[PDB]
């Protein structure tokens, strides 16, 4: 299989990417089953959920449980239905239609249940999973505290073995715990003797466990969110999850999964925003025509759709990498779960990119969706108004986008140290080719060219910054974020290029016109951003004559014949408005 | 008086711009008075206003009225206090601290009262203004309908002079009418015989007038917003405002005022977002230190502050232009109102620039303020959470930002036809030399790009919306850059370089980023307009206009932030 982060340094091929065109009939059916559940059962109640009628959430969760939608990532031997990772991504994508209920569901099947799936011992799995898989029990994940959010290992909740040695005694408060109103089981992190950061399976019914009132939130109002209060909470010794003092291993692994899952979710929402905006544009008339006839409206729709194509392509690529790493695993390995966790941890970089890129694309799409609706976009009666409010938290969830950006360059450098990525050996090849100094004829020739040059620019800039600050590069946050933004744009560009290239080779040029258009337009603009990020970093890192050298090298890497995107965006929009949905 | 739009073609000097450093003691004292009222009287009740306790709104408005805060733009002759335009802008800036109540107050003093102030006859003014000016009566403005928002002249409300010829009979619905729960007077637009678009003074008690229940809104929840329902509404003939079929004159003139006033409001809000974000950054610790010590946090604050400086500078520049034309008028001209409307209409371009640029700067500041707060930014018990939701509608008010951008280039053309308008290594050492250079080249780039576009499309340029917006965006950035440059240049000439280090830093960082956007907008426009070798030549000319030695903005943003975090507020 393909190594994590290798896209930056190797010429990835259409055969090495998974795309939505690779979905089986099984994937498509599960997607339709979920969609029908959400549309037929959930949406008619959504307005009561937003009013915190949590009895309805619980009932709906258990109905979802009966359809196998809560147990897709749980193995059959523990009472799950054991679907592949593509299937459970598609389930999350379709759940996004239900606003904050997608958060409820995601916290149950993801951060809440997966710590037991991946790190539970045999006894813990046979006990908890059969019930979690059907929704008979519901789960929540309790890491954050008032004093510890981004710095999640700064938790102040303590755990101390009682005189009898039979139970841990937990004290503290966990903040903003999704599902708290109705969760039966909480994965709680606490420091044993105030020293050793550890995870615990904590039942709601254990002595000393309670919750605060609901938070008043901007959006995702139908998701339950409370503080978990632990006042000599009594947790059986055997409910320790993983090893004493190694709670960070669970938290870090769970985070990766949360990241890409949120990516998939934001992609579902961005598609829905495109759809309702396109339908609105066709019906709303001003100046005696559908506002759909206005180029500025068409332009907003095309930007929204092209970003969504790039997000959808890069997210399912990551899901595909996870699945092909999973392919290697025997049934004993999958059952244990340690190998499943490592199969995704391999792609921690791609997960963080998806999370930041997906949440920002959704941020842009709901914002233009509101603008397309005008004053109706500001009215609670309209679906886009709720989406606008729900979206804002995604840039904060699962690691703020700042933290997610800051960790990307260091992850690359750590992989270069451990010998997983030939970064030094590849950085020195480029130093020569630069002192050595057209495009091609195939469809996508120009975009393939920009993708290749983007890789070189990222490497050049990252190499130069590391050689300049050394081990103290960690303090230069503005630079780190430029590099992270370069890598993120590069990953989305390549994902879009390769997916379109694969489609062409699969179904022809004529049928893949919309993909080609999204690709040309997105690549041009994303490459423009890459160039600006590189310039800012070069200027911060060098000066005088040496800086003019580097800037000419960048100009050489960046020179091409720009496209006229204005008619292309009108062409993209025509098809979106024709289908009244995001289309590919 | 400097002509409207002349900033694009002429070299404006520090003497031809008004800045906050030009505020008089009276200006400052009116600002302080308003702020004391907001902080001491309004904010302790704001949570209840958000729950639609309008009884409190009404009482607070009448209390503002007793301090003269509702009659600043009303002549002394009609029972107001008759202050200058700078004073009334400052009142608006300070009202922004109270969220949706600034929209309540604004709708009363602005779109609600000004149509009578500006276009009322003597009898209309003498009857309505004394009561509006003190808040004994409250006003609202009703133009929008379900079928007509941006296309406001598409109103379907009809007016029919009754058989007796004493009353117009009005039928229709007006949508999203601010202050509806408690307004005594509504300025209503309707088409006489379904043809002649006209304005009317409509009292709440007139037969056939009612309102819907309150809208459920994303933000500014404490602002009342209902449908005005006219079912054979009986309006006296003498309540026709202006002339039959000439309602557009009123609506266009009122829009100009609404635009710059919202610009002013959004500047007050952006300053507040900077302040609360800097205070939060200093108090919140993660990884054993205040998040203020993290460069990424510093960079956010510094971007928020520099944008706010450019917005504050360009908005008060426009207010000064208005004030300068007002300076000329006799007491009698001011009284008749038409010349006051004319004095702002002249600067229609600058008003639209301010409205779009201010609303987008605030959109950025509240979004980064929420990000600085993390999860707390998404919780209703934090002020930034409410600001983030309040802000979203500003990009839609007073002309959507799309419409405000679309009318800019065509307005430059109309001012032209009407006769109101027609090397980087040399730059130097003097403060701001590069930034002055960039402002000048930005003007050239704007003119070059618009000129080439008009040549290609001619009169059919109005269909090329994407290119028109590119031009508008170049013009907006230019007006903001030049305003920040002249304000800073003015300050250096007045009080010295050392005392104005913060202003220099704002102008340097803002100008580099804004100029980079201008280049990108110019490039997109040239690529859409030419092709082949003529394109290569134009792109090569643009290269010449954009060439310069760029600054390292990263250390400068750290310096900006250090001063913001020390003062815990936006400072200049
Ligand atoms: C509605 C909601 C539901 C939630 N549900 C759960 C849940 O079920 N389970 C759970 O465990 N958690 C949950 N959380 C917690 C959540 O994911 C945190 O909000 C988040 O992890 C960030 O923490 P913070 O809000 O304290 O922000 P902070 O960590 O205080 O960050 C504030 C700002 O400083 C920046 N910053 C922090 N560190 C650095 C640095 N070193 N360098 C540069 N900038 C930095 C951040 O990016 C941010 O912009 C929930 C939160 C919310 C809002
Ligand atoms: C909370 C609230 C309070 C309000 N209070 C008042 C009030 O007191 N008095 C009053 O008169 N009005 C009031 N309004 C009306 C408000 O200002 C309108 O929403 C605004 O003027 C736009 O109209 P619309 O919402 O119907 O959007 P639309 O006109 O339908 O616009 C929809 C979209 O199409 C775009 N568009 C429209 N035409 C074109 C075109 N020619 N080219 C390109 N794009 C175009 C717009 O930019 C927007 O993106 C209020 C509105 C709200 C939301």
């Amino acid at each position: 299989a393909v190594k994590g982060g290798s896209f930056l340094v190797d010429e990835i091929t259409i055969d090495q990417v998974f795309t939505p065109e690779d979905f089986s009939s099984e994937h498509k059916m599960i997607a339709k089953t979920t969609e029908d559940f959400i549309v037929n059962e959930v949406l008619p109640e959504l307005e009561y959920l937003e009013q915190h009628e949590f009895d309805r959430s619980v009932r709906l969760l258990k109905e979802a449980g009966e359809l196998g939608l809560l147990g897709a990532d749980v193995p059959e031997e523990y009472g799950g239905i054991g679907l592949d990772k593509v299937s459970s991504a598609l389930i999350a994508e379709k759940f996004s239609r239900a606003g904050g209920f997608a958060i409820t569901h995601g916290a149950h099947v993801g951060i809440g249940s997966l710590p037991i799936v991946l790190f539970g011992n045999e006894e813990q799995k046979k006990k908890y999973l059969p019930l979690l898989a059907t929704g008979e029990k519901l789960a929540a994940y309790a890491l954050t505290e008032p004093g510890s959010g981004s710095d999640a290992l700064g938790a102040k909740t303590t755990a101390r073995l009682n005189a009898e040695g039979t139970h841990y005694v937990l004290n503290g408060e966990k903040q903003w715990i999704t599902n708290s109103a109705f969760a039966d089981v909480f994965i709680v992190y606490a420091k044993i003797d105030g020293e050793h950061f550890s995870a615990f399976i904590v039942e709601k019914d254990y002595a000393g466990v309670s919750t605060s009132p609901e938070e008043k939130k901007m959006g995702i109002k139908c998701s339950s969110t409370r503080t978990l209060i632990l006042e000599d909470a009594l947790v059986p010794k055997e409910n320790l999850l993983g090893e004493i003092g190694k709670g960070h291993i669970i938290a870090f692994n769970i985070l990766n999964i949360g990241r890409y899952k949120l990516g998939v979710g934001t992609v579902g929402s961005a598609k829905r925003a495109v759809e309702i905006s396109a339908q609105y544009a066709n019906q709303r008339q001003q100046f005696k025509q559908p506002i759909a006839r206005f180029p500025l409206i068409q332009e907003k729709l095309a930007n929204m759709a092209a970003k969504t194509y790039a997000a959808e392509s890069s997210v399912y690529r990551t899901v595909g990498l996870f699945e092909s790493r999973m392919s290697t695993l025997s049934e004993e390995e999958v059952k244990d779960g340690k190998a499943v966790a490592a199969s995704i941890a391999e792609y921690a970089i791609e997960c963080s990119l998806n999370k930041v890129f997906g949440s920002e694309v959704l941020d842009y799409t709901v914002d233009e969706g509101v603008q397309i609706h005008g004053g109706y976009g500001f009215m609670a009666e309209y679906e886009i108004e709720r989406m606008y409010r729900d979206s804002r938290i995604n840039r904060i969830f699962e690691g703020t986008n700042e933290i997610n950006r800051l960790i990307v360059p260091g992850t690359f450098l750590r992989k270069a140290m451990k010998g997983e990525l030939p970064l030094l050996q590849k950085a020195q090849k480029l130093q020569e080719e630069l002192m050595m100094m057209e495009v091609g004829d195939e469809p996508l020739a120009l975009q393939k060219y920009l993708v290749n040059n983007a890789k070189k620019i990222g490497l050049m800039v990252a190499g130069l910054a590391a050689q300049k600050y050394g081990k103290a590069l960690d303090k230069e946050q503005e630079i780190l974020v430029n590099i992270a933004d370069i890598v993120s744009n590069l990953y989305a560009m390549e994902s879009a290029v390769l997916r379109t290239e694969k489609a062409i080779k699969t179904t022809g040029l004529e049928k893949n016109k919309q993909k080609v258009l999204y690709t040309e337009v997105f690549c041009q603009e994303a490459f423009n951003e890459i160039e600006a990020h590189a310039k800012e970093t070069l200027i911060a890192v060098e000066n005088g004559d040496m800086l003019r050298m580097m800037l000419s090298s960048l100009r050489k890497l960046t020179r091409h014949t720009p496209l006229n995107v204005i008619p292309k965006k009108r062409e993209i929009a025509a098809k979106i408005l024709e289908d009244e949905r995001y289309t590919v």
